[PDB]
């Protein structure tokens, strides 16, 4: 059997965080500046008690309603998230039950961020092509909003909450529909995108709750997200084009064969810098996060969904997907959609 | 390529929690009562600031020193844990760096408990047999000690801390060395084995810190582990024998062809009840947790290591591995060791 993407469905929460509201909160960041620096106009934010798993639930329901796959067919669930319901049990286990998926289905959570979708696809392909599953439900969901400090402008302008559901199914054919892959991990990048306090390396303390204002006027605590934007950008520029070139060389694939290079939707500034370095024309390089922002592991599937909606993605297209960020972690794959 | 288990190494922390020490803490539970009910005499406990990832680090170092694989050969890291360093970044990413594994290696964390090793093997096999990786480092690590209430006798008598490292490598041959698999998930079991407060479904509060004593004299809070022993036992008796039968039916093999049935090492009472229901001879049913207790995802690989040390596991033996617990989650596979 060969693994293929059967269908994708996204879900964004109801609350909207607009540039106008952020500009009212931050005098030094007017709406025009935010848009020029990020290309993001709006982000969606989960309700106070609404979790990433709740968003994934809605994404999966939407997927089933689209009619390519149903809950009864699902025999494995992978949830990629960095904001799970509990330390334990696994959030995917509860989703199996909530979605009415049969108890013979496998289920597990994966902790990855902006590289998560491509890694997720590698796992799903593995399960399908070894006969361990015939229909893998790959879910992505994040609520970074829950650990952004209200006065950390550097991250609140960037991140949105959201989820997706992808069905990876067994297909008959003499064509690789997902793959090959390239992978990357560099744990030296851990301090550059991190929530330091709150789990087992550093339990919450008086120290971790203390607010500190940085040289850019951003306020946070060790219990909130810290992002070194300069470092993350340097990492992305260093590793992403290299990864893309590795992947093409590995596959023996002519570069001209790629119809679309779909990258993790970090922001317009990052995406433009990558596009210029990679020498890819705009029509092969989607930038589609204006109204959702950076949704972490969900950026790629949400982009693919947006592409289908705006008529730029069709069956038979040759894609390269590239995810990169927190870890540091990155991965790329080719797709025959 | 075919996926095979190249080598396994375990690691237990130094601090020993004996039945005698527990008997001093719990007057109502003398050492003989603990041993009769659990079959456990000692558990190992991580140092206060020592994390599950720290234990996995030591397991991996031990594995490399055994000489079947080295850090330079590893091209994918999977860490199965329910006590990660941070909410983000992924703990496996830091382990890649700490262990001197190349940056071209993949790395991710999986959240599963007692079923984690078998699910981990399914993922590792998938990666190897689709050519995504040639040497998967599967790590298991838990520190349940960090969320047991000091006065919750039901759990402190059971759980130990520990880690393991398994190398799953590409082999040439006309034989399935790992597989096939059966899987199970039942999220209705979530409330029966759970740390309720502390993450995103229920952030810590005044209510979550409140201590309550149950009808068996056990004290806990919602920030500590809750285990409904009767429910977990009922679940295990209902699903494990059935899973084994399904697996043998899928494989088309009689139960007599299995040399060893290696089950998650929950405790002696549970293992005895399962052995009798499944009608398996004692010599094919290892009970090896007397000195380490229930180490969660590490129970199976630690058992396998113990079997190699006592000479009851050899290459060419046909094994059934069965993992079951928190989620609810379970899985079984056959192995040609």
């Amino acid at each position: 059997p060969r693994a293929a993407i059967a269908d994708i469905a996204g879900h964004l929460p109801e609350q909207v965080l607009t540039n106008d509201v952020l500009a009212q909160l931050y005098p030094d960041w007017p709406a025009e500046k935010i848009l020029a620096k990020t290309g993001i106009r709006e982000r969606r934010i989960a309700a106070p008690r609404e979790t990433a798993a709740d968003l994934a639930y809605e994404a999966a329901r939407k997927l089933f309603a689209q009619g390519a796959v149903g809950a009864d067919q699902v025999d494995f669930v992978i949830l990629c998230t960095q904001a799970p319901d509990y330390v334990l049990p696994t959030s995917a286990c509860m989703l199996q039950h909530r979605l009415g998926i049969p108890t013979h289905a496998g289920a597990l959570d994966v902790n990855l961020g902006c590289s998560g979708y491509v890694y997720g696809l590698s796992l799903a392909k593995g399960l399908v092509e070894t006969g361990a599953a015939r229909c893998v439900l790959l879910l992505t969901a994040d609520t970074y909003s829950k650990y952004l400090h209200p006065l950390d402008k550097s991250v609140r302008t960037l991140f949105g909450d959201g989820a997706s559901a992808t069905a990876v199914i067994a297909e008959h054919g003499e064509l690789e529909r997902i793959g090959p892959f390239v992978f990357g991990t560099d744990g030296r990048g851990a301090p550059n995108l991190i929530v330091k306090a709150g789990l087992f390396r550093e339990p919450k303390s008086a120290d971790s709750a203390r607010e500190h204002e940085d040289a850019s006027g951003n306020v946070r605590t060790d219990e909130h997200l810290y992002m070194n934007g300069a470092e993350v950008m340097a990492f992305s520029l260093a590793e992403v084009p290299r990864a893309a070139d590795r992947l093409l060389a590995l596959a023996g694939e002519p570069r001209e064969n790629i119809d679309c290079f779909v990258l993790h939707q970090a922001n317009r500034f990052m995406l433009d810098a990558l596009r210029k370095k990679m020498k890819i024309p705009e029509h092969k390089f989607p930038v589609l996060m204006e109204h959702c922002g950076n949704t972490v592991s969900s950026t790629l599937p949400l982009a693919l969904e947006t592409m289908r909606a705006n008529g730029t993605l069709a069956r038979g297209m040759r894609l390269m997907l590239l995810g990169f960020g927190v870890g540091y972690s990155w991965a790329g794959c080719l797709v025959n959609f």
